[PDB]
DNA sequence: TAGTGCCT
DNA sequence: GCAT
């Protein structure tokens, strides 16, 4: 079934965790992207970006003029991001407990559609005013090389293939680790058909 | 010499500064000829009963502008003096001890109680990174610490804080609501009629 | 700012 | 490493 891969301090690879839910999710990734759509967000510098993304949950990941912001509002809908599906918050605890996390209390999900050549540059999960809470990051469909530091820009990067249905998780002592995905690879999954979906769920606001 | 749970994520360090305490008042000593003890007045309007001073990289003072951690201390526009060994060794010691090995303190706060002198409840909530604890020492005459839960309104416990004590509480814990009741007069042959706490803190970001 | 691209 |  699902096994364990060790990372760094406060960071686990939990191979095959999400394999047995991927259909539930990615049904629900459909209703999601059914009310706010995916889209390619344009950076504060001017830089469109080649990961396509939307959110649900009370706070939504988003570019905004003066930097990168959470909010409780769509944009591309003016209305609040959608519901958080049972599937969504139901297995994010599940893995942040079996991952060390026991209460972790998510607010905030990011999905994210890479197509092919997509990628997503070395980079920090630093927009979240609360640091003790964890990033449970779900990979389904084509199998992409996640990169993993590193509290500086350039110190060692593990690079490690993950596969539809791996759940990494990373926090504490790791929290603020540069991770990234190099440009997706062409392939077919039979249940995402052409692409790899993320979802990142984060504890965006302030218990 | 000894531990007590005080809250998921907290614990007493009973008499746990007890052999180094003479040490740490002369070092608060040397600390205060360059950078004094003072009066701080709130954004209430209110002068603080409790004197402060600070030294590592940053300290904290509170004015009618606000609150403000700086590398420079406003009474002498020179740095805070640095952290003297026997408080960063203590401090590490005792937050190892805790459950927290990987805390590295840039800043310590020193309160001086007179009787009668006090510290209304709050939360420490002003530091940006909240995985760090915060390591709270006492010195020379007993207090009632107040310690609750999250809500202003949460019940709280009255703890008889002593010469020598330290209180660590982090994680869970970390934004817990907490004060010093009015202290009472009494003699205490290292201080002899006032109370020092040394707050160690990560206020700054971590390396 | 840069969650990008090396721009010529 | 760096641009702004
Ligand atoms: O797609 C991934 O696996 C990583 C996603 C990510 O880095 C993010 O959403 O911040
Ligand atoms: O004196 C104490 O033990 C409490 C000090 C404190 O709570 C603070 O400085 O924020
Ligand atoms: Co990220
Ligand atoms: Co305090």
């Amino acid at each position: 079934e699902p096994w364990q891969e060790p990372l760094a301090a406060g960071a686990v690879i939990l191979r095959r965790f999400a394999f047995n839910a991927a259909e539930q999710l990615i049904r629900d990734i459909n209703d999601v992207a059914s009310q706010s759509p995916f889209r390619q967000m344009v950076t504060p510098g001017g830089y469109t970006m080649s990961v396509a993304m939307t959110n649900c949950g009370h706070l939504g990941w988003t570019t905004h003029r003066q930097g990168y912001l959470y909010s409780p509002i769509d944009p591309q809908t003016n209305k609040p991001w959608p519901a958080m599906p049972q599937s969504f918050h139901n297995l994010c605890q599940r893995a942040a407990t079996a991952a060390g996390y026991p209460d972790f209390q998510p607010d905030a999900c990011l999905i994210n559609r890479y197509a092919p050549g997509a990628k997503l540059s070395l980079h920090q999960d630093k927009a979240e005013p609360d640091l003790r809470a964890p990033i449970v990051s779900v990979s389904l469909g084509l199998p992409a090389i996640f990169q993993f530091g590193g509290l500086k820009r350039n110190d060692p990067l593990k690079r490690l293939l993950l596969e539809h249905g791996d759940v990494v998780v990373w926090g504490g002592e790791s929290r603020l680790f540069y991770h990234g995905i190099q440009p997706l690879k062409a392939g077919f999954h039979p249940l995402t058909i052409d692409c790899r979906y993320n979802l990142t769920f984060r504890q965006a606001g302030k218990k």
